[PDB]
């Protein structure tokens, strides 16, 4: 009898459910967003449930055809519920789901700031593996078997299984994680648990960026020089270089490694010939430059094999090709775009031997496109030098003015 | 009823205006003429189309004024400056004309002798090297010169010769040739050695207001006195009634020219040009002159580059939807910074951007940029002469937001004249005065009409804060062309 894996991606603004098969093909999708920092666990559970059978409905299956359930989630969010380690109020939803279904795992618990990253056990005055059968459901009798934080699930769904394999999620901002196998530490990066599978525990670095895609949104809705994000691709490829124009979208400051919450946005190199193409291209290059800022801070600790990417902006071929160029690393775009749910379904599937082991997953994993660096050493260092100067000239600008 | 006829021979167009004693415009003729760019970076005019443009601009002023030629009491003349012309002994251009923009010449350290003698920092801007080029590279020139069949003149000299037979220039145009000692009020013997200039081609230097000669009846229908002559920026300072020390004329256009009257004081700045304003009734008034390559062109870049406006005028209502610049600045250093920074490697920068930055922010930052860049020049002038007020001309002075912000950031009145063609108006005033069409400059000032007066409305704290942001953004624009 053909069986499938249900996967739940409980996100910040939207709750999703995806039914996968052994090939990582999707068979059914349900998706419902919910009103917004506080979430009402009712409307979240309610939307997360409507999604589930909407997924079972469109996949044309019996509930007893569901071999396992994986869950993944917006991390940190604490249970209305308060919405999302160096300290922050930044620092779960899976448990709220899993027990309305029956616990957290090392990855999700490592974002509590109440869990020891090195001791793997629990001042502030107030935990299983990512792949194991926590409980069962009760109506058909389906087992809950996967749980990880959404970023960590995505890293897993990207099959970034060995050290130095980096997952960059491109969105309004960016989340970049690298697998370190090695509990490593940086002042500029986070240290967290990738996952814990088969009695082992993998560690992950993580850098974040507030404004990446939001700079393209600004091109479209701030100064309205484009109507669609995808238009930046044909504008940037009109040019054979940025021709001196750089754009540092520091709308709310520089993050790591510069750390300056008073930087502001700068466009520099403007001459009478700078047009929409220069601004389009500079905005994409910037997205690639800020990503290099995170990945370089990772190359001081782990060696960086390659970049696996997800998020809507990975549809942009100029951005991906420039991304590889500036990294001198391969940029790998997966067939499956829902890497977060796919990673949770991988975790739950492995618990019931739906997949034999992770290297079968690795063997089965398909890239849609591989972007190979085409850019010499001198060009790469010049461009990134131009970018380093532009960043400098953006610094502390909100010291100067009374905004 | 009599009138004054004013010829404003601009670099791309040739105007002609008939004025009455109250400076009303009774007729106007304007005709562009072709720009000739042979080699790259080279600009050139055929003096015969200039002349034909002018000639028909003239008769299209008389047509529209519907006056007889004999009703023209006097003719004044003003012109794009520096642009160099050579003709034979009966008006025929033996070459073309080498425009003030032409980079042919494009010495300095061997140099400062030029500066004190002429007011001008050495540059291909000025007439000298263009005259040196004409003699050094035309078959027959130099040879036709040392046995004088050739007449040099700037554009006024050319038009004056063609109207009257006489071969003359005024102090202010002369002060732009770079061959003229502005303190001695004479062609400077040394300067003509440094450029192998044979004396025999030079015009006689005369005052800016004085009958130079009369016109042939066959040319215009009467024998009219030609009696005013200044360079065009000086003429517009006169046309603005800037008759007292410290009155400033800012011409807003693609770039800006700013001139302050320092009358009888000859003042010197590292950051400004020293030039002659005019010579009138035996008194020479002097000036300080700053200029800016890119001001209006930054608005054009909004329209043609990133295309966030359709017309320059839209920049006003976009800019006024905001009650401040909210930290957004735009330094439109497209081809570097000038005074007081002098960085040919600066490049344009927009800074302060956030998620909420809109078209309004960019439009306002561009208009402020024009005001700030203007304050940069004016503050260099204020070092050498106290600054009374700003009189403004050029198309962009129709931007009420720009004009008001300009008054606020300078803490000075900004005065917009009713007559927009201040360049032509001034050459009318100069010529009118030589025939007592007006009694004196006091009467002219009595009659002078302002369309609107912008009074400063910004306290000192705000002025210095907003200028301080401007200064901090200028810094972050410097040297960019060498990083890339």
């Amino acid at each position: 009898m053909e069986k499938f894996v249900l996967s739940l991606d409980e996100g910040t603004t939207s709750a999703r459910a995806i039914i996968f098969d052994r090939e990582s093909n999707i068979h059914g999708i349900g998706q419902y967003e919910f009103p917004q920092v506080e979430h009402n666990p009712e409307e979240i559970w309610d939307a997360q449930l409507r999604a589930i059978k909407d997924a079972i409905q469109s996949a044309r299956i019996e509930p007893n055809q569901i071999a396992a359930i994986g869950v993944t989630n917006q991390r940190e969010t604490t249970l209305n519920a308060i919405v999302w380690l160096v300290p922050d109020a930044y620092f779960t939803v899976d448990t709220f789901l899993i027990y309305r279904l029956t616990v957290t795992d090392y990855s999700n618990a490592s974002r509590t700031m109440l869990f020891n990253i090195k001791k793997l056990d629990w001042l502030f005055d107030i935990v299983r593996e990512s792949s194991e059968v926590y409980g069962y459901t009760k109506k058909a009798e389906i087992p809950v078997s996967g749980d990880a934080g959404d970023q960590q699930a995505a890293l897993f769904g990207q099959a970034a299984f060995e050290a130095g394999m980096v997952k960059a999620t491109y969105g309004t901002g960016s989340f970049i994680l690298v697998n370190t196998d090695m509990v490593l530490y940086s002042d500029n990066l986070l240290t967290t648990i990738a996952w814990g599978l088969n009695g082992r525990v993998s560690y992950a670095l993580e850098g974040s960026i507030f404004v990446t895609g939001a700079a393209v949104q600004w091109l479209r809705d701030g100064i309205k020089i484009i109507k669609h994000a995808s238009e930046t691709e044909e504008l940037a490829t009109k040019l054979e270089s940025n021709e001196g124009v750089y754009f540092v979208p520091a709308f709310v400051g520089l993050g790591a490694p510069y750390w300056d919450q008073f930087a502001r946005g700068i466009i520099i190199g403007i001459t009478r010939g700078t047009g929409r193409e220069h601004l389009a291209r500079a905005t994409l290059e910037a997205i690639a430059y800020l990503t290099r800022d995170v990945v370089d801070e990772m190359e001081k600790l782990v060696q960086i094999k390659e970049l696996r990417v997800d998020g809507g902006a990975t549809a942009n071929d100029f951005l991906m090709q420039f991304q590889a160029d500036i990294l001198n690393r391969k940029v790998i775009r997966p067939v499956v775009k829902e890497t977060t749910a796919l990673g949770a379904a991988y975790l739950a599937g492995l618990a019931v031997d739906y997949w034999a082991d992770t290297r079968e997953i690795a063997e089965l994993w398909k890239a849609e496109r591989i972007f190979e660096p085409k850019m010499d050493e001198k060009t790469r260092e010049r461009l990134y030098k131009g970018w380093k100067e532009a960043v400098k000239r953006a610094m502390g600008w909100a010291k100067v003015v009374d905004s």
